[PDB]
């Protein structure tokens, strides 16, 4: 008698009988078989269907190249508002059309994490490239998480549950790994440091001005003037009133306009909810929204440094081996002395430390200096967390699924 | 790998549950029936699909019930509490939660009719089936039409086929029965038992027990210095008319029989059911019993110094007493003229005179020595023919198979 | 939650789940709303989707030329191998086409029973042409009916269910309407005495030369030859050897050859299972087998006469007042002196009976001389049957579809 | 011509009849439960969730005997065959068919703890909870954090208000609580009675029948020339350590107690169920008596000449003799310094002194009459504010409630 067929018919005919939405999800749960799967089916979705973007992104665009003949389905939340180049057909998440996506595919290839209602079978191969090299503590390595609705244990029950069907885990550097291992509960076979497929073009095009070009025109930036990226981490504690009028930047524009308005401008990579908050008027052709601006990777090639503070793109930006700021004006509120992070934060990053925004507009002034006071550190950054990015992840990837999938082709 | 049979059986099951349906029981039933929930020492009775405590089934229960008393008994009826059962049984209303719930449990089906095709014999489950009498009329695969309502004559017997392919054992009264039952009911002969019928054991070890004679003739009032004509006739579509709410006083002349026999005999009458409870027996008082509704026939048997039938396999289970018989075929031109719609040849082999009126008839049973001597010949006959098997121990020989069945269970 | 729903949503998870091919089915019983009903929209499908042809073809014809702003849309068990002329969109039996077509429309118009598990809707018009003037007893005029599978009483109740939706049928004549409105528990309100719109042509193009010419050339015929047309009916006495070679027929084509093969050219439209299995060489361009020919009506017209035995055909051929022979060679077998005829077969048709075949040929040689032997008879079984044929049904029920559907439209 | 709340209802059973899930009662009860089934003289007591047959449930129940033979009464256990009740009242063991017959049929619910969410309070019956005594933790609503393991502060809230607003009747002990409830419970004062405790109706009707206390120290084979000491302290996570095979001593240091106490002196002392079977009061016999097992608490009480505790809703009980307390407070610093995680000033207004130190509380046990002179000012504080709400009618008060209601529904 088969006692798990048993409850997933109930709950489906109480998915059919009620009109849930879910029904699809109830279907496919009852008739998904090892033998749905089909060996040249490849699924990409990246944070959770939002995007075409980031490490899938490029995975995907180098099998579009090399490995035409495969079929490619990428997910998305709403696909209508998604462009994707390619024979790529896109499919809507909990469409039924997701469901038969996920069950046929015998790759799935992801940047974050997927639900634990689709079923990882035997048969498929789950890559996970996550989401960049860690600073925050994240996963079973966290000490509390008053998240509504699930407790700790349970929230890292469910995060164990995910990251066992993991069949390969993407890494940029020794630091991670040995962060991984324990917080993804990972074993080191399964992990591939071979540096993240988002950040190929931060070697591979780093120089090829024809293509700064196209990005720079795209964006509409002055031809005269260098290029600040500001990406602060999003913060609870500064949302009040509906989010309808929020305080100006703690950064404070218009000082940063008296102080750089001639040299530079800045692009300002907030939160989708602090970006359609800002009121820019008045700062145009010096502060630009870019918030909403599908390839953080091309924003960086053009930045000729960056500000930000507790965030994982520092990491990724290193590669570039230009000065980064860190603006930390809420460093005091972050637990004083804080090992909330895996790094020492005080001591071993690429840049300045500001808890005040003012003596860094005066720091920003003349970008060289920085540059020179800071190749000692910055060199040392690289070193350490960069050092393994060669610009040939995707192609890694790419041959690793390709080559997969050939052995798949013949027992 | 997907179990498509147990789905389709919860979605069965869903929908008699959701839709209030009687037979979310049977469904419920149907869904988690395990090989694993039989328990070798329970065993369940039904006779005549569940309407009496009756026929060989009885008897073989009785039996187990002296000698085995530690086994569970389980009776099905369609109404338990109007039924009797002497002894340790318990007793399950049919199409209820514990009527599947014995099925599901026993090791041992006992019954005497056909048992519905939605109750589920198991590998591990023994069907014996008893049956109900030595044929007359051609039954099951040797048919040749059954204009039976709802169904075709290829689909009752493809019903019938599936039915007798679950039974275990088959109980037959004869070298003649065994042959037909080979044919008729699709038997394995490997499969059949001729021991004669649990239910006529009493016509071989009681004929002679006087006191039991007599508390049978006093539970139906019998006065004493009188004789027992037994009349049996088969039901007969024909007859029935007018809502079956006065019936054509009976073929067979009451009051003649009464004018002519009233003082040595008494008659008893046991019709269908319908006619039962639409005779009218006033002015017949003491001379015609209705016996219709008499649980035990054999019982009735017994106390009967002659049968008076038609077209009945009783005549076969009564021969054992080799008593005389009389066939009052008054409609057998109706019946086919020169028909073979019956195993045996019925103009030439029966144990006595054939009577197409009752006039010549009574004045027979005016003198029943001058019968019994006029027909010895042919009554000897019939009995070497068709009762010649019983021991009186059927019932016995059924109860020695169940317990020795049920120990080498036990065992392993 | 309605328990009807309920009912047909289970089936349907089951149908999904299991895969049965019946899932487009199921889908198509739940969601078939009234509202899915297009005004405009006509389903035609002739013979249970075997062909395109028929009364169902013509009412589709004339509405090509006069309507053809309609969606048309027809129904095939194999819709690739059927070639359709004008506007009409075709379907599959079955498919999720077929369901919605059905749902959709507006008009059912067919020529045989469609099947119970479609629903007729109060919203929808289904228009009944049927196939013929009876002569066997059919429907619940038959006495029994021993059919595999299922019982006489269960037979008539499901043809029963089938024309309580038919909201008009047609008739070609008194004696077929007396029939209907008995065989087909019908009331006589419903039914249109009007005539088959299959036979149109019989009263239209019957003088036609030019298409009379197409009709002969396509079928390769001799020229200075006048042309017999034989139809029997199909008989399960004869079947056997699975099919493989058959007797030759008892009508004697080496005979008909000797006897005719200089003035007449033979048409043998024989049943489907009979064609494939007969053997014509050394009968070239005397007899030709035609029994595959989508159009029954065109051979007609080209036949100087009928050969048959007991068919609705002979009511058909009836309107062109030609000559007709009935070739019962069985005769005896059919049940001696049997009324499971409706009509006096022994007594008035339109033509000789011949029990053998060599008394048909002697006959045959001189056609003009049987015309008027026969003449008598000939008019009174067109006086009969056939006098109800405008030649405008066709018109009729095209312009009835046209009239319905402008009330909707409102 | 099925409701959709039937219909799951429908469905969870079918599961469980099924499946064999010994919830198979529950699934019943629930899909049967009708406004009908109730019979207005049928009355269930369950008290600390059917562990015991004891507190406010008990003497509502045996005031109720004597004067009201006539109802149905129903006594519902974990384990009702370790537990003995005396009168008419049938006893049904939890999760039981016969339970939840008891709990659909009943027109009165008594208990002083939660019942469980499962089973319906229909709009047909009446729930009066007791409770269980004057608070000095913080609870329900009023606690700031609960990282108890399977539920989340917010859900555990929910959860509780879900079975307050179920509470016809709230019983109180004094207006201090009421204030309290009023807040923590989510209550409306209209519900609130404040009658002060049935368990404690034998503190002030029995305070002096010398047979009564006399039963109660044979009971206990108890030294008749010697005076009463009882110890209460609450149960402490901290000190569960090995299983829980062999504890340290007490802090209050039981060796002492016995060369100061002893010759005039016997200690009972009530600990947690799993000090009790861990305590080894071996060479202390006659002085240091277990009594942790003992059914009836007041009845301890009315014998006790004292009370130490610490942090204790029994101090409000012990009150009403208007006797000396001890808080023995040892943990004291641990416990949030100025912890405010109280509702009274606890280092103020409680009826005795605080001692950290056991040799110290020692030397003052010795002289009873000092202590109580020297500190009558604040019993008697102790007394007018926790204490003076009680009648010894409470289990009267109850008992007439639920017989007034149910000569009512009796029309
Ligand atoms: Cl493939
Ligand atoms: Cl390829
Ligand atoms: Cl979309
Ligand atoms: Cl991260
Ligand atoms: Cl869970
Ligand atoms: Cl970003
Ligand atoms: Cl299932
Ligand atoms: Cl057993
Ligand atoms: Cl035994
Ligand atoms: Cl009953
Ligand atoms: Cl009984
Ligand atoms: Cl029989
Ligand atoms: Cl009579
Ligand atoms: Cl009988
Ligand atoms: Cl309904
Ligand atoms: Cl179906
Ligand atoms: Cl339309
Ligand atoms: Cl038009
Ligand atoms: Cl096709
Ligand atoms: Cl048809
Ligand atoms: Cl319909
Ligand atoms: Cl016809
Ligand atoms: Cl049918
Ligand atoms: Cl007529
Ligand atoms: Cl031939
Ligand atoms: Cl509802
Ligand atoms: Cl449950
Ligand atoms: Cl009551
Ligand atoms: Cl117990
Ligand atoms: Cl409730
Ligand atoms: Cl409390
Ligand atoms: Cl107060």
């Amino acid at each position: 008698f088969k006692v798990n067929q048993f409850r997933k018919t109930l709950r489906h005919v109480k998915n059919i009988v009620l009109r849930r939405k879910n029904k699809e999800r109830s279907l496919y749960d009852l008739t998904d078989k090892e033998d749905n799967v089909k060996p040249k089916t490849i699924v990409f979705e990246s944070f959770g269907g939002k995007n075409y973007s980031d490490s899938p992104k490029y995975i995907y665009e180098y099998m579009q190249k090399y490995y035409p003949n495969y079929r490619y389905i990428w997910s998305f939340k709403n696909p209508d508002k998604n462009v994707v180049p390619g024979s790529a057909e896109k499919v809507k998440r909990n469409s039924a059309e997701y469901y038969q996506a996920y069950s046929e595919a015998s790759h799935w290839v992801s940047n974050a994490r997927t639900p634990l209602y689709l079923n990882k079978k035997e048969n498929q191969t789950y890559i996970q490239t996550w989401n960049g090299t860690p600073l925050k503590r994240l996963a079973n390595d966290m000490k509390v998480v008053r998240m509504p609705g699930t407790t700790t244990p349970k929230y890292k029950r469910n995060f164990n549950r995910e990251t066992s069907r993991w069949d390969y885990l993407i890494s940029p550097n020794r630091y991670s790994t040995e962060i991984f291992r324990s917080a993804f509960w990972m074993d080191e076979e399964r992990i591939l440091e071979i540096g993240y497929p988002r950040n190929d073009v931060l070697v591979n095009r780093a120089n090829d001005q024809e293509y700064l070009d196209e990005i720079r025109t795209h964006l509409n930036l002055p031809s005269d003037k260098k290029v600040i990226m500001y990406a602060p981490t999003w913060r609870d504690d500064e949302f009040v009133s509906k989010g309808k009028y929020l305080f100006e930047l703690k950064i404070d524009l218009d000082n940063l306009y008296k102080e750089l308005g001639d040299d530079y401008v800045i692009l300002l990579r907030m939160h989708y909810l602090i970006s359609n908050a800002l009121d820019l008027s008045g700062y145009e052709n010096f502060a630009i929204d870019v918030s909403n601006y599908n390839d953080v990777s091309e924003l960086f090639l053009i930045s000729d440094c960056l500000i930000t503070d507790y965030s994982s793109v520092m990491f990724d930006y290193g590669i570039l081996k230009r000065p980064q700021f860190f603006f930390a004006y809420d460093i005091d509120k972050y637990d004083k002395g804080l090992r909330g992070f895996y790094m020492n934060y005080m001591e071993d990053l690429p840049g300045p430390i500001y808890t005040e925004p003012y003596g860094l507009a005066k720091e920003l002034k003349n970008l060289d200096k920085v540059q020179q006071q800071y190749q000692e550190k910055i060199d040392a950054f690289y070193d350490r967390f960069c050092s393994v990015d060669n610009g040939k992840a995707s192609q890694y990837i790419g041959d690793l699924i390709h080559k997969d999938i050939k052995e798949q082709l013949e027992h």
